């Protein structure tokens, strides 16, 4: 009808197969592959530039994108995420007016305990991987104080 019917005439010049309309040339395109402005020859998808594509370095592939992960990350089940390795939980510490309020939450039991208590006005917070050390800031007090993940040695 509209167009040529071009994919029944001759494949419609469609890359991939064609798909003759009753409008015409209609073809198709497979997944992770889009048509062009003639709507018939198809184009690679780059799912890597879209956001999100996944959580690590990622890899254009013809209709499919592949992915990998950190040293310390393992790619999950769908091939699109990276999860840590290790076991250990997150400590969100976060500080506050007189405390620093840390929370751990794995095995979901949201763990919300005050890690240090004694501070005047703490601002910033920081740790330490290979000592195991806290490290964070108080304004008022004007020193940097550090400690253990238990909380000591401050
Ligand atoms: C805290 O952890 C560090 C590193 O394991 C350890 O050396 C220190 O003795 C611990 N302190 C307490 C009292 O938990």
């Amino acid at each position: 009808l509209c167009n040529g019917n071009s994919c029944s005439d001759f494949n419609g010049g469609c890359t991939h197969e064609c798909v003759q309309e009753p409008f015409g040339a209609k073809c198709l395109c497979p997944l992770g592959f889009l048509l062009a402005n003639d709507s018939k020859t198809c184009e690679d998808i780059d799912e890597c530039d879209i956001l999100g594509s996944c959580s690590q370095h990622c890899y254009n592939m013809r209709g499919s994108f592949r992915c990998s992960c950190d040293t310390g990350y393992m790619l999950e089940s769908d091939g699109r995420t990276c999860k840590v390795t290790a076991s250990e939980s997150l400590l969100l510490l976060v500080a506050s007016q007189n405390k620093i309020i840390a929370d751990s939450v794995t095995s979901q039991v949201h763990n919300i305990y005050s890690l240090v208590e004694n501070g005047s006005y703490i601002v910033a917070v920081d740790f330490d991987s290979i000592s195991g050390r806290i490290f964070w800031s108080d304004a008022t007090q004007g020193k940097t104080w550090s400690a253990f993940q238990n909380g000591t040695d401050r």
